[PDB]
């Protein structure tokens, strides 16, 4: 099994999960967010979008934390197989209607830490898609299986898990996966472009770790700045908005900022003499 | 005053608030959702951005509202004077939260709209704006920070390049015609008239079909947001994609375990 | 040789063809469109061109054809050589044909794709290669040409700006396997095998649904062909619209004369 | 009424148009292509589109034409009103031919510009409006329908986000005027002068160079046209490096059978 | 006369200018630069491109530099006319040195601005056009050229699609105020009062935070330029991030070789 | 060791170079641009940047040269290693110097390439790399920098998003192979081969029209650089029509005092 027990600890306040996992490593600045029904292959209900949703909002907001591992849990009871995500499972016609997983999918693109996606098995339809959304992906060599079957019953995800793949593994690589809609290994989607590396299943975690330690021990400033920069032009104006926010703050905590709040509250005109017009 | 009391009832399950008020109108699907802190000109401090975020959340998972008037309650108990909000005293949550809501915002701007309060207004779908009172000033350069997103950048596809570059390079203030001269405000109102004709703003929207708008709206923010753009309008394609019959029998033909049949379906061009 | 004749039948309204054959398959939603001179390396002068477009157009129109086989007819009865297309011996408007057809068009490239031929084989949706035979080159600016639009911008969104970069400004020759590695090429056949794995591919195509294909394609190119790819796109979204029940609601109480009631139809978040 | 029709000949081969007039002036290179419902208020039928198509297309290939004025006929002969064209009773096929052709399309909105007729206007590349009958309004929304292609994301790349956002929510009817001060038309004229003044512009458009006029053209589309906005400029780049002695050397040479030398041409910068 | 010869000192190191002026104000913290070549309405030959590129790029590096006057000496002594500059008798150079200096640039138009003279002031940050004596005109196509860059489509990121393909494809003649009213032209200023105004204009953004107004310039320009946009964002982000004293330890730890300390900097969100 | 002495030439007037070497190559039309610090890893100090800059804005100046190769020399004459460019010990102006010249600029990354060496690998259009010495790594996160430029959003758009993120968030060290199977690398050369492999794809390109190759390498920044990648095609297809019949037409008549008759010149579409 990928997960070592020894190496995680619950999570305070979580008590009440179901159908997520989340735990927070004993040494690192790591959490484990995981689906947790593998009795039906990981696939998620709304109730699960919901504690995702919960469980990965908390982590954004906890500044101990800088890596998000994603995954699932298993093996299935049933059948032994693997399952990272196999997709979806008046005024309560509209709420039960909630695109609930592409708010998801918007937490993870914006969230100023780095989400990494371990792929232990099936991730299919929009498990597939929230795989593609993660910023890194690692993936388990002998059960990781990739599929997008969305068109299948005819759904399809026109956004972050289809035109962002063309952006990791090219536009022709990303319509082929879409329009045949075939089975792929880890090994397969890592030659195109989808994912990071390849791991022995046992070890996933493992290497996610080493992944995410290594991450952890760059400046946490930069690597926001980082992730808000790669998002950016593809993003547009939400892009430059994550991106200037984070120069916004920067240059809060400079001497010239303290110049101008000091004036503003002191009453005096600011005196921007210290300062050079750099370029 | 702008605001009619008769016109309004509280929210139910928000007593709580202190720095933002949240009505529902006694009869349109419209919501009044405002900066409460007239003695300090409406700026808003992290506990403000906390209670605007979550009653806005609210509206936009209110199913039986359809618009949401965005303004700020005076005037000032202490010089008389009037604000829609006039900055800090998470805010870039709740300008996406505005953005990406399903729902028409107009923002109502009451008084003085300065820094992060200039940046709201500038987010929002629709402003009307106080012919007598709205004042714009983006000061956020005085004391040495910047809006670097939407409240610049999106500025610059309402006024142009030109007129936003002067907004921010310089500071001054503009009147409510000056704005709507420029393309930021939709509309002048005669203050006390102000959220009269918000109300029939609103009515207009909600007379015409719900889907329509929520598609018109993610297909102006589309491009100019990019990935995030195609991310919402995409999704209320699935959703229209749903309903139809060939995904009906795209998903019967999945349970009851057998290949669809897609002869039915023409491949329309 | 690539082509099963068994598997074809030719399409009625097309005798007086004399540059490009076009055939449908025996039982798939799948057409055959090709290069008829493989005696000129299947170089289109601008009758091949004018032949190419109507061809093209009229699969675009064939509401029972899902997938388009676009590849050259061969060998060559000169030198026993394979060409798909080699380049000019109007080409700017079948790329736009071939790009926003609401239809997968996939490129079998069975000999040489050079020039105008390469830059075909770019804009398709996918890309088969014949791995004994293909022969990608772009050689327009040995003769000061240059494609510089999706035979160059969009061919770095499939191999990344480094590769592409390379293929145009050295211009040298690459085979099957070495533009599958770069991302260009989708897979790799035997010759003899290229239009059965190609009939493989159009028939996982048309066995999903053809709405969410459509969807899907124009889904891939929004952002990239910008105000277009979006009319496209949100082209699909509005007629999605027209078939739900708002829409039909909205229709018949503008014909009876009414106000629309909206109120069976939530606002959907 | 604006028509003069001592000014116009028919284009020959057209004798078959029933829903659409397609007339040549008398002594400049400029057309004028005209809705011919008016009893309907110019509202498009499927048979309209098509012969808008055909009609646009010949003139898009019409190398002595240089200006297109699209515009209605009328007034209705059952209530005496005016309309420029009412919208729906293909149609995106006739904005990409508007967007894409190499020749200036001057939309002359002559009364009622609703709808689809409204998402028309907004695509062509200059609007005049008759003072006293110009009447633009966007009802999709009132059914059900939208447009969130060129006739709203565009639509707001010329009266910027605001003022787009407020005219497709509201569905608010709008006077030339207005718009004019909005920036979706450029100039209001005397009804009865309406194409006296289009044909003066035209005129002024004609004076100049026909290839800086192309290049100019596909200037202004191509960053917001993305891909095919870069395809049609490169296209037209292509065009002007084939005229070239450089470009001569090289095609001399393949053919030659030799090398090139390209030493006579310098490295520019 | 505009030009209050009191005011301004001349910039050392300049003597040998001949087709430019290059002053800087005797108290602020802003320069004046201009066209010398009244006698030719301020056309440049390649030679004026030369200096306006070395005094610009001297202004950029110029750290008690905040803001640049760009205008037009005159009058002419032949005809006693007025022009800031009349175009081409490198100039893309000229044009990215204006649009990425981590300053703002002001054009003051204080007279004729055509063909490269009118592109230049499109390029500018900021416009301030004398009342009587400045007039538009886009004149290049008339001789077969254009600028088919910053000076027709970011223009029409100013006036919006419509107005900027008028001012190109009719070549007509603007006045200030109806640039103005297109959005083009900031304010109108009686001819006199020209340089006073833009001294005014510079004295109220030099008032605020240089490295706000750096940052807010770089956050206009950044999604409009691409990637070269987010480079002179990115880059100004990177400068800050250097002084913080998170960045600070790191770099104490690479040169003491010991692994670095980030306990202390916490995950801001 | 990758350098042959006899293949090489000093250009005239840079005698005083001390962290740069500069040679031209004895009979091809390539210039040799190195950093020479190997002593140090080839890291770069503002003397190195200033040097650099100024050598390649020669290079870019320089007519009969079409192709620069950028590399470092070495090995240390401490360790015997080696280095391209280790980053750092004005690098963003270099890197649009190498973005924007109008010439095909490789990277022969012979060594350790790191932090700003990396990102400056990236820039470059294309890179050959040593496959027993090439290392790449990107550091910038460990002393609390990063490239949010060309150096991370660029390196996205040759290996995909995906592998950048990697390659910048983890900070590994990566071969030659390793890089040219991710995209980033074009191809992989024996060591002491490099630039005799350098030099052989410099004569590919030196062999093509050198017209095509700058509009080729234009087309390719385009999209990406927004309106700058607009400006400098835009300005290459102004330079073609400058040479056109029409455009000389356009001139004589100005000249002339007469109209232009653009009679002979159709309308091409």
């Amino acid at each position: 099994n990928p997960f070592d027990a020894k190496a995680w600890r619950l999570v305070d306040g979580f008590d009440d999960l179901t159908d997520i996992t989340y735990h927070r490593h004993v040494d690192d600045a790591t959490v484990r967010v995981a689906f947790n029904r593998p009795e039906v292959r990981n696939a998620f209900r709304p109730h699960t979008v919901d504690e995702l949703y919960r469980v990965l909002d908390h982590a954004r907001m906890s500044p101990d934390v800088g890596v998000v591992l994603l995954t699932g849990n298993g093996p299935s009871p049933k059948d032994g197989g693997w399952a990272f995500c196999s997709g979806g499972d008046t005024v309560d016609v509209a709420r039960a209607g909630r695109l609930h997983i592409l708010e998801v999918q918007r937490l993870i693109r914006f969230m100023p830490k780095v989400v990494i996606c371990l792929v232990n098995g099936w991730a299919a339809g929009g498990g597939h898609s929230l795989h593609v959304v993660c910023d890194l992906t690692l993936a388990s060599r002998e059960y990781a299986r990739f599929k997008q079957t969305d068109a299948d019953v005819g759904s399809f995800d026109g956004g972050y898990g289809s035109a962002y793949l063309a952006r990791q593994v090219g536009q022709k690589f990303a319509r082929e996966i879409f329009f045949l809609g075939r089975t792929y290994t880890a090994e397969q989607m890592h030659q195109m472009g989808a994912v990071n590396a390849v791991a022995e299943h046992a070890e996933l975690e493992t290497v996610g770790l080493q992944w995410a330690a290594e991450i952890n021990a760059k400046s946490p400033q930069a690597q926001r700045m980082l992730k808000f920069a790669f998002n950016l032009l593809d993003d547009g104006l939400v892009g430059q908005q994550l991106f200037a926010g984070e120069a916004t703050r920067l240059a809060y905590m400079t001497d010239e900022a303290v110049e101008g709040r000091d004036a503003f509250l002191q009453k005096r005109p600011p005196d921007w003499s210290p300062f050079p017009r750099y370029f």
